């Protein structure tokens, strides 16, 4: 029942980087993030670096211009606003955090894929091993899967 994107094909951009990982571990970490909910329904993801996107993701510090300021290091790690024109859609990591590529500080994959699940329109799930529970987890990056209850939202929402 959230918003939803009304076409299938849909653009990110990376507004910036942070210092916390390499540029191309960032670029990575975000492609296979937008691969995981593109792999489950029509959606198709395409990244540019000149233009509109309709997806900004942006890592910044406290009050950093809207109304969901982060907090520091620790609690909320990033926020995202659903579908929308403008700052709709945009994905928001708390620079305080400190992004890796791996099991320690904050994973930026999976909390992508997370903030990505709200741009594209789901709430949160009540399943503790769903990627759209509230609350952060690490698992192995590379073991990692969607739970049935994220592809049944996501695939409620597209397709
Ligand atoms: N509490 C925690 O574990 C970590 C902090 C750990 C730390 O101290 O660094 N924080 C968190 O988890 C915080 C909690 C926020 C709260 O206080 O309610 N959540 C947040 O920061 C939300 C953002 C967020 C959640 C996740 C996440 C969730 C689940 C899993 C996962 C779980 C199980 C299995 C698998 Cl495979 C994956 C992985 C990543 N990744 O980012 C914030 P948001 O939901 O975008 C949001 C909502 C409303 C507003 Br307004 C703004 C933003
Ligand atoms: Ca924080
Ligand atoms: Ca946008
Ligand atoms: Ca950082
Ligand atoms: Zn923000
Ligand atoms: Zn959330």
């Amino acid at each position: 029942m959230g918003p939803v994107w009304r076409k299938h094909y849909i653009t990110y951009r990376i507004n910036n980087y942070t210092p916390d990982m390499n540029r191309e571990d960032v670029d990575y970490a975000i492609r296979k993030a937008f691969q995981v909910w593109s792999n489950v329904t029509p959606l198709k993801f395409s990244k540019i670096n000149t233009g509109m996107a309709d997806i900004l993701v942006v890592f910044a510090r406290g009050a950093h211009g809207d109304d969901h300021a982060f907090d520091g290091k620790g609690g909320i790690l990033a926020h995202a606003f659903g579908p929308g024109s403008g700052i709709g859609g945009d994905a928001h990591f708390d620079e305080d955090e400190f992004w890796t590529t791996h099991s320690g500080g904050t994973n930026l994959f999976l909390t992508a894929v997370h903030e990505i699940g709200h741009s594209l329109g789901l709430g949160h799930s009540s399943d503790p091993k769903a990627v759209m529970f509230p609350t952060y987890a690490y698992v192995d990056i590379n073991t990692f899967r969607l739970s049935a209850d994220d592809i049944r939202g996501i695939q409620s929402l597209y397709g």
